[PDB]
RNA sequence: CUGUGCCAUA
């Protein structure tokens, strides 16, 4: 516990304790790790430190390898050390460059342990983002590229490092894991991972021609395409793995969404989704995929997609009553109902496709009422039954 | 007869 020499006769921290005493004592490694001289700490960290403080403050929370490592992936201490570390940026004083090179020195030797951890990927994470930009580029630049990589993209904890350098640092420093995820075997490997689906999502999005990125010159938009398009070549020689998957399918799914991918969107939708629409339809995951298709195709598709479901090598009944393929069928329904009542654009390339849409309502409701009783019968066909009803309202 | 995730420190 806390040394003897700070404590009370009822062993509390004798209010009337400084930071001088701490530092002087060669103990500030016991407070440290402790929750309530923690907490003393950062307080105390906190005031008017002199320069002196300073110095001792340094070397002990930052100066030491060691220690800097067990504060770091410490469950109280790694508080401290982020606290030190913005202090250190915040003093302008000669020794400036020296602490800082030191300070990437040592995470570097530790990069991947101390991304793994709970408790240091949180002193890597506020490193990224107040170091200046060029030490930070190097933390960067210190992350493994083999094996360790993948684990990192998918670990609990370390997920959010490579999400806050994709925040944080320029593409031109992180292109390389770009690359990396690219790669079919890591792709595969990350893309059906829980956390490395999201990390996945936030670099397509980090690298989407979006209204967020409209501060970038032309060169960096140049570098941008480039990546997004190796990475979309990757993701779409693989669509229907990433498809059909359980965590994967929130990517298809996303890319399918986005209008700023539009191209992305369509390969996607011929490459494996197209003449697999009934038996993707089927699927537990690849379902809503198919339902982000219908939602989000250009009407040429959209067309191609309806007649292969009405007219397709029935299809349309098999969906209507499946556990997954119910719910294509309610978003089909929506569409066109949508469509007739004008809350849905008809038009594209200077053409109406309004026939086309009322053609597929015709069909339909045709259905419908001819299965009427047995629609009744379940949840998801009294829904298609209103949807119905209220186009007559 | 209803159908999927992650968003993590005292």
């Amino acid at each position: 516990v806390l040394p003897t020499w700070s404590l009370d006769s009822n062993g509390e921290m004798r209010s009337r304790l400084s930071l001088s005493e701490v530092l002087d004592s060669g103990d500030l490694m016991k407070f440290a790790v402790d929750k309530t001289g923690c907490q003393f700490l950062e307080k105390a960290v906190k005031g008017s430190l002199t320069s002196y403080q300073k110095f001792q403050l340094f070397e002990q929370v930052i100066g030491r390898k060691d220690d800097f490592l067990k504060l770091s992936t410490n469950i109280f201490g790694n508080y401290l050390v982020q606290s030190v570390i913005g202090i250190s940026l915040a003093t302008n004083d000669d020794g400036y460059t020296k602490r800082q090179e030191k300070l990437k020195n040592f995470i570097s030797s530790q990069m991947t342990d101390m991304c793994l951890d709970k408790f240091a990927c949180r002193v890597i994470q506020s490193s990224l983002q107040n170091m200046d930009l060029s030490l930070a580029c190097k933390l960067v630049q210190a992350l493994p590229r083999d094996a360790r990589l993948i684990a990192i993209c998918v670990d609990q904890n370390a997920n959010h490092v490579i999400q806050k350098v994709v925040a944080v640092i320029p593409l031109k420093n992180w292109e390389f894991i770009v690359d990396f995820v690219a790669t079919p075997e890591h792709l595969r490997q990350i893309c059906s991972d829980k956390y490395g689906c999201r990390v996945v999502q936030t670099i397509i999005e980090k690298l989407t021609a979006d209204s967020m990125n409209v501060d970038l010159t032309s060169a960096a938009q140049n570098l941008r395409e480039r990546a997004l398009q190796r990475l979309m070549t990757s993701v779409t020689n693989r669509c229907q793995e990433l498809a059909t998957n359980e965590y994967a399918n929130y990517i298809i799914q996303h890319i399918v969404s986005n209008d700023d991918l539009a191209v992305y969107r369509e390969c996607i939708i011929e490459k494996c989704l197209m003449r697999n629409l009934l038996s993707l339809s089927q699927e537990k995951f690849a379902s809503h995929v198919v339902e982000k298709a219908f939602l989000h195709a250009p009407l040429e598709l959209l067309a191609e997609m309806m007649d292969e479901i009405f007219d397709g090598y029935d299809a349309l009944d098999i969906m209507m009553f499946h556990q997954f393929g119910n719910y294509v069928v309610q978003c089909m329904l929506t569409i066109c109902c949508d469509a007739v009542s004008g809350r849905r654009q008809t038009k594209e390339g200077g053409y109406d496709h309004a026939i086309s849409f009322q053609d597929w309502l015709k069909k339909l409701h045709s259905r419908v009422t001819k299965e009427r009783h047995r629609l009744s019968r379940f949840s998801s066909g009294k829904k298609m039954i209103e949807t119905l009803a209220n186009l007559r309202s």
